[PDB]
C-alpha cells in the first residue's frame, strides 16, 4: 500500500537509509532517475543495496517481464506474497521482507 513508498529520496539517500536504518531483506520503492515514469525498488541483500526497475508502460506495471500489475502497490505486494518470484539479473532470488517506512 503506501509506506515504503519514499518520493523524497535519490539512490543514494535510499542506500543510505536501507544500509543505517535498514536490515537484510529491507526495501522501498522511489521514482527513478534512470526512467521518468517509472519507479525503482532497492533493496538491502547481504550487507548491500540493489536497484530493480519498475516499468510503467502506462497500461500495467512489471519488472520488464513478470506478472503484469495495474498498481504499483499491487507489484509490491505480490513479491512480498510470493517469495521466490523476484529475481534479478542472474536468476537471483531476491526477498522483498521488510518495508523501510
Amino acid at each position: 500500500m503506501r509506506r515504503w513508498f519514499h518520493p523524497n529520496i535519490t539512490g543514494v539517500e535510499a542506500e543510505n537509509l536501507l544500509l543505517t536504518r535498514g536490515v537484510d531483506g529491507s526495501f522501498l520503492a522511489r521514482p527513478s532517475k534512470s526512467n521518468p515514469g517509472d519507479f525503482t525498488l532497492s533493496v538491502r541483500r547481504n550487507g548491500a543495496v540493489t536497484h530493480i526497475k519498475i516499468q510503467n508502460t502506462g497500461d500495467y506495471y512489471d519488472l520488464y517481464g513478470g506478472e503484469k500489475f495495474a498498481t504499483l502497490a499491487e507489484l509490491v505486494q505480490y513479491y512480498m506474497e510470493h517469495h521466490g518470484q523476484l529475481k534479478e539479473k542472474n536468476g537471483d532470488v531476491i526477498e522483498l521482507k521488510y518495508p523501510l517506512n
